């Protein structure tokens, strides 16, 4: 379905904003997974903030958002070919730095799975 969506521009964009903005500080700790997954029920309702009462489902942590995150980006990077140029093109403003932030994070750099994922797209 992601790839499909990639066909549209406006969606792509939006997309991977999304998935970078999930990624960089999102995958932080148990609050900042919550204070990002209540944004982002927000921004799914119609505003921005607004209300921040959302509890977080109990099987949810930041290592299985991060394990799914990073494996539906690298799938579409994998399929697409205009996503990765997107990517390469204060060093926050080019979107590939956001990955390598990945790698100061011990939640990413203790797990095979996500460091062999965050390697392919790199």
């Amino acid at each position: 379905l992601f790839y499909r969506l990639c066909s549209s521009k406006q969606n792509r964009n939006d997309l991977m904003n999304t998935f970078l903005f999930i990624l960089s500080e999102g995958i932080i700790d148990q609050h900042s997974l919550e204070k990002v997954y209540n944004i982002i029920s927000s921004r799914a309702m119609g505003h921005a903030k607004t209300t921040t009462v959302r509890q977080l489902p109990s099987d949810c942590t930041p290592l299985t958002v991060a394990n799914q995150t990073i494996e539906i980006l690298q799938s579409l990077i994998d399929a697409d070919s205009r996503l990765k140029y997107f990517l390469i093109a204060k060093k926050l403003r080019w979107p590939l730095w956001h990955l390598f932030s990945l790698l100061d994070r011990k939640l990413i750099t203790d797990e095979s799975v996500l460091m062999d994922l965050l390697t392919r797209i790199l």
